[PDB]
């Protein structure tokens, strides 16, 4: 071969990362502990936006991809309270991000809402978006979370409740990034 | 057309019995079943003239001690207009149930379905299926938090709001 | 499924433009589209969370005495965020319809048939399928009360009860 | 290809006519139907190079008070080089129109479906479908605002940007 | 119907990199891909509200001489919103390039095919498929003249006239 | 059924998570710009310890899992320079984490240890453990790291040189866990 004045670049394997990956597993989104008396009718136990910044292990993996798309999520509420407490709890699934409302009727009209005593677990199979979510925050958080996680108090409690609410998230993650925080 | 179906579970009535008010025969829940009371198909009905209930089905859900002395007993009288308040209606009706007052029991009651009216008239008689009524049967031993939620599932019809 | 089929007529604005005042590129109805407006479907969005425009055509429909010698223009921006409000941009848009202030007329737009969202929120693009702008071309001798009834045939969709 | 099927409304022109000047044969509205003057057209022919005018129909839509006695004479001449501004040569194409100054007209002309130039040039036959004109017939007691509205079908081709 | 097919390709940015100014991690184009910057498609958009990318290819030639010292990078982040202009960024994402500052190479991106809308809005995410970033490797010897030309191909509708 | 004094908890998918993801890519794990007249024979241009740490999106991943095993690991060295300079480079992959020689001998005697001209790219396929390796340091760095990669100028350089090192790692992370820094 000849000698040029300038030879050409040789990469090859440039920008041809994985873009598929299933990642799944099950964490706990919140942990409550209620003093005896404080669970009054709408008391709000636990109200948290489904991100993947919540999920612990999801965080790290959507912080190397653009956008994922929830496939499997359901909740186990799972109290650690006697059997001898009186009272209840309704836990749901509100696929609106944005919606403030916490109310015992938002709960309920949503599907797979669950209402139950404080000594009996409950899973809740809720009803989300299966489009493709942007894994970094914007302006619409309508294009980041799948929903919002609410349970709520039905009736005073009499003992003290550790309630702890459980996810079973599978998420599969595209479009490589490096998004930063 | 305008057959609009709708569905879903709602708490007709939350009800906070005092310990030592339980007295045999006390009414704890007595409900005549207007779409009204269903906050869901409240909004529903706030904007439609008849619905025809398709799927009713009644769920008890008392929040209390599983050492509490004490039952509850629920029946559905397909009649509105009934104001009998006694344990002997509850039992003659199909469906009632009787249990004790941590246990969670389905009242799958006996209804109409015709085509009523969502709004109120001379007569209950064409404006809701029937009436629920929990009565407490025993002497209640603690605090009793009951929650009667409905599953219900309803067709709606003559689009029209309407003003409570 | 969960989709329901609703339909009506709704009277979104009503304006009085008084005499005189009726200058050209004067906004007279300047409304966003959104279920709030229309009293039926402002009552049907509160039980449900995603809907989408199947059918959406508004008709203008002026009161004045026919001594009036003005005009109007009627239009149907597809962007709610859109706060252009000049004659050549309502005339762009599809079935913009320009009349003399004695005539109704009838606007039929091209929505997008997307599924939107009933409740309100940060970006109105999602909330909204377009924003209707009338604009009087002509000055008006006579007051003039101009009605903006609006046709619509929602399909809503997620049931989930809300608050306004 | 590189066809693209456009459509829409535009206002040509709205001239307003004062009280007592509507002598006949008094043009009103006398203008070139190009590309500029259709503001969707006038963006989109930018970034074209040859159009050919598939469906045009104008709609006149005057706006008096109706004590206004005069009337009016619409037309299309489909040679945009043709300066003659008499009712004859209005009447005899295709499509001509006279009412009276309260009554909206359609003008449904005999366009040439051939492929046209967007730009501008130095002859007017290869650059413009016809020419609008409109006679005031009879003399109108009141002021007169007239607006000419267009639909056309355009078919635009040959991509290429280009400057006004 | 409104599926207007365009093609075509344009220069998003034209920069001149002067000699000696050209340290590690220097971004020389970090532009956010609205139809805007495309001048053809720039029209094009000024009189529709909704585009959706069909087909998007960046290429690069830099006019420099053959015995230029350094190298420039480019990349396509699929997030507008994305404010991140390192190396980083552009080895992450697909379709990323990295060569000699005398070679042409083609960017061939990962983009969204969704229905963005032609005009500004609160969010980026729905305007836009993302962000050409091109970052000079290396330290420049001689003066850089890069033009990035952008083969596109969207396709519009709903039809609309806007004002920048 | 009865009422029992306390129910037995219902937790059935805990402790449940996939321990199997072959994460894959390409990275620059150094970027060097000699000055003029100081590539002087020996001088250590780039000396890199292979860790997952040094791996950017390979960081994250091995956070969340104890042992991962390199699957396919090879070298890219891309310089930058123009075709006038003069000097050479040598590049190898010492498997050995806890060596400190930096001699041209040392690296020659590895296989896949490249030597070349600074205007010409190599590949360095190198000799790496298949066996499993901890995510996370440790007292003895043998058990976390499969070896270092040395470039070192082979003689003295004219011009300016902008090196860039290139590695396109296939890693198999197993024994899922949610270690900590
Ligand atoms: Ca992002
Ligand atoms: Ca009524
Ligand atoms: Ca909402
Ligand atoms: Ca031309
Ligand atoms: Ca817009
Ligand atoms: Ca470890």
């Amino acid at each position: 071969t000849d000698a040029p004045v300038s030879k050409a670049s040789t990469v090859t394997g440039f920008g041809r990362g994985t873009n598929d990956v299933h990642l799944s597993g099950m964490s706990r989104i919140s942990q409550a502990v209620l003093p005896a008396g404080t669970g009054t009718d709408g008391y709000v136990v636990v109200d948290a936006t489904i991100v993947p910044d919540l999920l612990p292990r999801l965080g790290h993996a959507a912080r190397i991809f653009q956008r994922y798309a929830v496939e499997t999520l359901e909740f186990e509420i799972q109290p650690m309270c006697p059997a001898n407490t009186g009272g209840g709890y309704v836990a749901g699934f509100l696929p609106d991000p944005t919606d403030n409302d916490h109310t015992f009727d938002a709960l309920q009209a949503t599907r797979g809402a669950v209402v139950a005593k404080w000594w009996e677990s409950r899973t809740v199979r809720p009803q989300y978006t299966r489009t493709l979510l942007w894994t970094s925050s914007g302006k619409e958080q309508r294009l980041t979370s799948p929903g919002r996680l609410i349970l709520l108090c039905v009736g005073n409690n009499t003992d003290v409740v550790n309630v702890s609410v459980l996810c079973r998230w599978s998420v599969r993650l595209s479009v490589p990034s490096l998004e930063t925080p």
